[PDB]
């Protein structure tokens, strides 16, 4: 009020005459640019029903057999097998706008907002539908609305493991391009995510010295690193910066969401007082962290193996993490993911299986793998002959149909994501941030 002002909250409650200012948004997050996967994947329509046939070969028998006399035994050729593979429908829309608030004075908003919102959401929901999830055996035996994925089928003999968490040692990118070798093809790309392209650079390279004749103060230091080659020369187009599952918001941001329609919060898994049988040496003990229950059709528990376990290596595997479900109809329950424990170290979680559901009672996990850090980057072969993307429609926006005077809105189809070439591409896993 009066004569003297500020900082004042501005309520006319708390103020003065004076008249506050504003602004244009500015944008930290991921933005549309920055994905990457999503932007250099070719793309090819469907026209078809949303399954379509894919023709492939393998080929015929030499060997000590056919050795050439006078005629042979039985010119059998190939196998040639088929194999579909479906599309998928993954629209992700609700918008709206109060006739009221969009009408009102405005900042640059909003339908330009939300449609950039929608736009985002759904391409970002494609490359993260490449990169994980396959379809999950879901409450019984069919597909899944869940695209079949892109690297996650393709591991078959590529997969490198390492088994720990180690740097990116070049000896093991070469291995996954010889491997990739076998399988008639030139691994052109790699990618993901930028806590590793960085550690493959301030952890191991770039740590050649020039100590010269050189000038003093005035010169450079470090190293950037694309460009690797080995057997056959590339690019690592990389660090895209997203990761989805690798971290779980699972941590203090765990909210839940509307619990009427979020299925009910897990029964914290049942303590696996690990029995040491699968592969392992001998653990520690295993803990257990009540869940943070999650969105439509998704429940996840929490802990996997926290104590001791945890010294290098011993590939400690919590042994039965059995994960009672009870949940009353909102989504029926589907995947029920054992997203594992806060780290060694730096307490946040990490997600080392999305495990389809069956069994007829408690689901039951056993595991160590990948657990855990951020781990994956995918080397292989990108041209149109080998990953390829299947668009049924588009991306549109259709409206709907008014009720409350809002407004519906909604972006669409996207499909599904085929390879030619299951084995010629490749996957590492356990690497470091």
């Amino acid at each position: 009020t009066g004569y003297g002002i500020t900082p004042d909250t501005q309520i006319d409650a708390g103020a003065l005459r004076r008249e506050i200012l504003d602004d244009q948004i500015t944008m930290l997050t991921w933005t549309n640019e920055d994905l990457i996967f999503y932007r250099d994947i070719s793309r090819r329509p469907a026209q078809s029903t949303v399954v379509k046939y894919d023709q492939y070969l393998r080929h015929g028998n030499v060997g000590h057999s056919r050795f050439v006399k006078e005629i042979g035994v039985a010119p059998v050729s190939d196998p040639n097998i088929r194999q579909k593979t479906v599309s998928m429908k993954y629209v992700s829309d609700t918008k709206n706008m109060s006739i009221a608030s969009g009408l009102v004075n405005n900042i640059a908003d909003p339908s330009q907002i939300l449609t950039e919102d929608a736009i985002a959401v759904v391409a970002k929901t494609i490359e993260w539908a490449s990169f994980y999830g396959d379809a999950s055996l879901t409450s019984e035996v069919e597909g899944e609305g869940l695209e079949f994925d892109g690297l996650a089928k393709l591991i078959d003999k590529n997969n490198v493991i390492n088994a720990k968490g180690n740097q990116l040692t070049e000896k093991h990118l070469n291995e996954a391009a010889v491997r990739i070798g076998k399988g008639f093809g030139t691994a052109t790309d790699a990618y993901m995510p930028i806590g590793v392209h960085a550690d493959f650079v301030n952890s191991i390279l770039g740590r050649q010295m020039q100590l010269m004749q050189d000038n003093s103060g005035n010169v450079n230091t470090g190293y950037s690193v694309n460009g690797f080659y080995s057997s056959r020369g590339f690019i690592k187009l990389h660090g895209s910066t997203v990761m989805e599952n690798e971290l779980i918001l699972d941590e203090s941001l765990q909210p839940l969401p509307n619990a009427p329609q979020p299925a009910k919060v897990t029964a914290t898994v049942e303590t696996k007082q690990k029995g040491a049988f699968e592969n392992e040496e001998d653990r520690a003990g295993l803990s257990y962290k009540v869940v943070v229950n999650s969105d439509d059709a998704q429940s996840a528990p929490s802990e996997e193996v926290t104590a001791t376990v945890s010294n290098v290596d011993d590939g400690v595997k919590l042994s039965i993490n059995v994960n009672a479900m009870y949940q009353q109809q909102p989504q029926f329950v589907s995947i029920y993911r054992q997203g594992k424990e806060t780290g060694m170290y730096f307490l946040i979680k990490r997600v080392p299986v999305k495990d389809a559901q069956e069994d007829g009672t408690i689901v039951f996990v056993d595991k160590n793998e990948t657990l855990p850090e951020t781990a994956d980057v995918f080397v292989g072969e990108m041209s149109p002959q080998v990953v390829h993307l299947f668009e049924l429609l588009p991306m549109m926006k259709l409206p709907l149909a008014q009720i409350n005077a809002s407004i519906t809105f909604a972006v669409l189809w996207y499909g599904a994501l085929a390879l030619r070439a299951p084995k010629k591409w490749a996957r590492i896993k356990n690497v470091r941030y």
